[PDB]
């Protein structure tokens, strides 16, 4: 029932993919967007259903065929989203808000929240989409997006690239902690959160040039309205965090939490960092998919340690699968 995790691309070389069968359309009542560009992107060009709900298979297939995401990335973050945002019965995933269209829930504390639920996959220090204490996590913010164009003009030429990656990751996190008394920068967030500040140099820019440069036309048109520029290429090969290192070495940052109060940024010694990746792995299924589903049911255990077994496909080489629920 849950479909094998798609393979890498047999082609990966760069081609139009603002084609014929692929054209963007606005958002009809009901459709779904959430705090992904690239996933937002594929729907309202139809690599993804136009309403914002998709199978983990159909997720991986589009960020490939869309992006050239790698197959490893690919697999590691879609299995990441569906086991605590998805719905591990019906194999559907909301790419935004929480939707009936996922089909009958199981029981709390597991949330099937889609990709806005917060504190999950999403989080804080987002780039174009305020924290969630400030009343929404999910909706392109233009005062942000207008910082990032800033960030861009001061450290990018007027182009966003690393460098320009590296300064503005800083930024978010130091606004976060001056004006978010919740905020959390841990474990799974505190990867992901420098992870999609490349994402836009390695896979928003068209694929013939694949400089690194992304110009703010394009940036605006995959941000705010989900849309490839006219004769878009996609990346020349597969990738997803290149780079990375770059935007780290800026500004290095330890894991932590403000502690209920503004400018209170506190270090989780429990917490993964970079020189622990097969504890973040550990932690996101030990702690974070087993407090949503503690004692599962016989269906849902199934769906829970196939899924996992997934997710552990997209784990780095040199990691030990844990099983939370059993061999
Ligand atoms: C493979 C499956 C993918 C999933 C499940 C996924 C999910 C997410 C989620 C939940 C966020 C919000 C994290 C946060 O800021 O708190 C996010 C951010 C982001 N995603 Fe993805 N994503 C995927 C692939 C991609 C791809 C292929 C691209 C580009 C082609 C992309 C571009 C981004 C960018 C740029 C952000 C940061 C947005 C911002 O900070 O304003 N994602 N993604
Ligand atoms: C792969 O796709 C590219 C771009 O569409 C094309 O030029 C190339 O010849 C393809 N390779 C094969 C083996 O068909
Ligand atoms: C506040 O932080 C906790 C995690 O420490 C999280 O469970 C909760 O959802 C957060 N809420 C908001 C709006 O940030
Ligand atoms: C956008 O972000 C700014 C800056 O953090 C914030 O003040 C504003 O309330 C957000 N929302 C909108 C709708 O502009
Ligand atoms: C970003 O652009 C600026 C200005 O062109 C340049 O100095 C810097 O080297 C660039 N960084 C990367 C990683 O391309
Ligand atoms: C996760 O649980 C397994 C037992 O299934 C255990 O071997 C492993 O040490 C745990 N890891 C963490 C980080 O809790
Ligand atoms: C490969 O890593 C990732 C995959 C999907 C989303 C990410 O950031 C939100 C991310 O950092
Ligand atoms: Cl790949
Ligand atoms: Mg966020």
């Amino acid at each position: 029932e849950p479909g094998l995790p798609p393979g890498p691309l047999e082609n990966s070389s760069a081609k139009l993919v603002n084609d014929e069968a692929h054209p963007w359309k606005p958002l009809r009542p009901g459709d779904i967007r959430g705090p992904c560009p690239g996933l937002n992107t594929l729907a309202s060009h139809g690599y993804l259903p136009r309403n914002g709900v998709a199978t983990p298979a159909q997720i991986i297939n589009a960020v490939q065929e869309g992006f050239n995401f790698d197959n490893q990335a690919a697999i590691f973050a879609t299995y990441a989203a569906h086991l605590v945002d998805g719905n591990l019965i019906t194999d559907l995933l909301s790419i935004g808000r929480k939707t009936r269209l996922t089909g009958p829930d199981p029981p709390p504390p597991a949330s099937v929240g889609g990709l806005n639920e917060h504190g999950t996959f999403e989080g804080d220090a987002s780039m174009t989409r305020g924290d969630a204490f400030f009343g929404n996590n999910h909706d392109f913010n233009e005062t942000l997006f207008e910082q990032l164009v800033d960030y861009s003009n001061r450290f990018g030429g007027g182009k966003y690239n690393l460098t320009v990656a590296g300064e503005l990751r800083f930024k978010r996190i130091q606004d976060s902690i001056a004006t978010n008394p919740n905020f959390s920068f841990v474990d799974f967030r505190f990867f992901t959160a420098y992870g999609e500040t490349t994402f836009p140099a390695n896979l928003f820019v068209d694929g013939r040039r694949d400089d690194g440069q992304l110009d703010m036309d394009a940036a605006r048109s995959f941000f705010q309205f989900s849309r490839m520029p006219d004769d878009f290429f996609r990346a020349p090969s597969p990738r997803s965090g290149t780079g990375v290192e770059v935007v780290v070495q800026a500004h290095p940052m330890q894991p932590g939490r403000n502690v209920g109060k503004i400018n209170s940024y506190t270090v989780d010694p429990t917490s993964s960092d970079f020189s622990t990746p097969c504890l973040m792995y550990e932690k996101f299924v030990n702690i974070t998919v087993k407090s949503l589903y503690p004692n599962p049911t016989v269906q849902l255990r199934k769906a829970l340690n196939t899924n996992l077994d997934f997710l552990f496909q997209g784990v780095a080489a040199g990691c030990t699968q844990v099983f939370p629920y059993g061999r």
